Parts: structure tokens; sequence; C-alpha cells
């Protein structure tokens, strides 16, 4: 009668609430508890039994955890309206266009985290952006972009944040992605966790996303 | 090549203000003062006081009035409150017209934040009790984004600043709150001394954007008058 879910903050701005809402409709007397935490912290939390399921954006390998890829969400570049990158609808924008920009990454919690994921995509292609500043969370990064502080790379679903003179630019590199995983304990076999997984599949089928296994 | 400490201006702000007018104010300020280095620091109102006193920041944007002899402040405006509700909540049918505080008393209300005190939740609760209203279903959460997320999940409602409308979550609706005192103040605080020329310029920028937005302000609001 109590399910504990760990989640990275950005998911609040995307599909997480509609999943929980449909999930609620199937379980009118379940106590649902949500806890914002990083993907590495979710792994430790699952092992200690502090949460039952974790929704994250890193693939942390650990025998005690069963991890499953839900979908490959795209990354976008958040910029101020007047930024030159916002003038490139014609040809579009690649990662190698971003290398000399002031880039705002997040979170500032211990590594590995979302900024490590983003920097790895650069390094995967021999790119190393030299001007990086780490901030607490995605909404702060975006507010700072709007204030004129630089640019940021964010999941496409954070476009629910529509700040004055903030524009989101697509990235052309096919691997400019931020996958979303569900993680549970390796011998998890609960009805509640199965139902949660089916609820995600119902939203995806309705939303037109590719179904996970 | 590095900028001088004299031409560096440090600005403290509460995080939720990034959803309203603060960013365009800062952007415009930067654009009009290209030889200034502006540094921005997220901090709560209480921390802003010690920071101003010690020189760690030069101006602080906050939502609380915490009196300290070393500091002075100007009320920039009283921002309206709204009720964040799930699209399918009955209260959402009064979205065009708005609702009153006494309509919310038996609703599942999500208050926030958790840590600081006094905060937004006590201020919200004080507006209820100012009118002999005591909400019976109070659940407190850590932060505004989790409150909004749980409302979007249909687990309750939350009273939020009007600028929160920048965050448009799926199946989340913002309903106007009609009580004229259902407001939340925004302040600029500075050291209790004559404002530097740089802070006076920041005042000028605020006045400019507030005029573009059409806000009503009293005579001599934020206005510098010469000492000679
Ligand atoms: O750090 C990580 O493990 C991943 C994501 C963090 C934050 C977010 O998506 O908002």
């Amino acid at each position: 009668k109590t399910i504990r879910i760990g989640f990275v903050g950005s998911l609040l701005f995307g599909l997480l609430p509609r999943i929980i809402h449909l999930y609620r409709q199937a379980h009118p007397n379940l106590r649902i508890e949500l806890y914002e935490m990083g993907t590495k912290a979710q792994t430790e939390a699952l092992k200690e039994g502090r949460i039952d399921a974790g929704f994250g954006r890193l693939k942390i390998s650990d025998p005690a955890i069963k991890r499953t890829l839900l979908r490959n969400e795209r990354l976008m570049v958040a910029v101020h309206a007047s930024h030159p990158l916002n003038q490139m609808k014609d040809k579009g924008v690649h990662l190698n266009d971003l290398i000399d920009e002031k880039i705002l990454l997040y979170p500032s919690s211990p590594k590995p985290n979302f900024s490590t994921h983003v920097m790895n995509i650069f390094s995967d292609h021999g790119l190393e952006p030299t001007k990086i500043n780490e901030v607490r969370e995605v909404q702060l990064a975006l507010g700072l972009v709007a204030a004129g502080e630089g640019i940021s790379l964010v999941p496409a679903s954070t476009q629910s944040i529509q700040l004055f003179n903030l524009s989101y630019v697509p990235l052309l590199d096919p691997d400019a992605i931020t996958p979303i995983y569900i993680a549970v304990r390796n011998m998890e076999e609960s009805t509640y966790i199965y139902s949660l997984y089916e609820t995600i599949r119902q939203i995806y089928a309705y939303e037109g996303f590719t179904e996970p296994p």
C-alpha cells in the first residue's frame, strides 16, 4: 500500500506527472511517495530499500539493480532569442557548433550526473567545450540562459519551461540524446511495479513513442 | 584584461524570480552596461541580508521583508497568487473567472518549500488565517517544481506566484485567486547607505521594464534624488 519512486528533477517538467496520474486511476488506495534524487543515488537507495523504482538518465551498472531503457529522448540547445545559434533554422545546429560558447551544465551534485552525460557526448567525438559552468538544477540553468549567461543543453521535454526570450534549438547529431531508464532491484517481482511499467507503456503507445520491452 | 572589482556588480536572487521578469531585467541591464561584470547568486532572502552586510552581493531580490538595521528595501510590486490545479479538477471550470481562498479550504493543498523559515508556506497560510480560514488538508513538499508536478499528477492543488505560468505542464491549469490580498511581495534590498551609481542604474532598468508591463507605482518610487 506504499510505493516509493525516485526521479531526476527534469522528469517533472515532462511525462512523469501524467504517468503518475494514470497510475493513480488504477490504484485509488495506494500511498504514492516521490523523491527527487540523482541516478547514482537512486541505485544506492534501491539497494537499501529506500525507494522501489528509480527514473533516471544514466546507465549505472550494478548486479543488484535491473535497469531498462524506456526511450531515447533528444537533447536541445537552450539559448537567448538573439543568440546566433537561434538564427540557423536553415541548416540546423551540430554539437561542434557549441564548443566556444559559455555552456551551463547541471546538476552540481556529485559525479557521475547529467553534466557528465552531456560532456561524454562531446568527448565521444573528440570535442571538449572549454567554458563550462555547473549549476544546481535545470530550471536555474534555463533562467540564467534567459538572463544572458550563456547556453544550455537540456532534454526536449523541458520545453514546458517557456521563459521570456528563451528559445530551444534542435541538435542534428543523431546521438545528441538523453535516454530515460527505469531501475529496480534485481529480484523485484511486485504487482505495483509491473502496473507502473504497463502505465508507462500505455502513455507511450498513446504518445506515439516506441514501446520498451 | 580581467574586469575590476569596482566594475563588478553582484546580484542575489530567490530562484522562483527566474520565472518572471528578473531575467529580462538582468539581460537589459547587461546590454546597457557592457563594461560591467554582473555576477548572479541564487540565495534566499535571509542569506541575502548577511551577504549585503559583508559585501558579498550588492543588491538582493527577495519575497520576504526581514527587517535588519544594516539593510533597506523597496517594494517592487505585489505579485498576484494563483491556484495551480489539474485540468480535470472542478475548480478549473472557474479558470476564466477565478476563485477565492474560502473555496480552497477542503481541497488537498500542496504547500512549499520545506527547509527555510519563515517561507512561502507560512505566508500563504497567514493569508488564510487573516480571514478566519484554516485549511484541513495540508501536505508540504520540498520545492515549487515538485508541487507543480504533483498538481499536474492530480494529487492536489497549490497556491503559486502568477509568474509560475511560465511553466506549462501538461494537464496543469492556473486559476486566478480573487482575494485582493492574495499576493506575494517582490523586494529589492541593498545596504543602508547611498546606492552606488551601478545600483541606481539597476533601479533605472527595473523602472523601464515595469513601465513596459504597465505596473502602477507610487510617486518617487525607486527615484534617486541628488545629495547636492
Ligand atoms: O545527474 C543525473 O544523474 C541525471 C539527471 C539529473 C538531473 C535532471 O535530469 O534534472
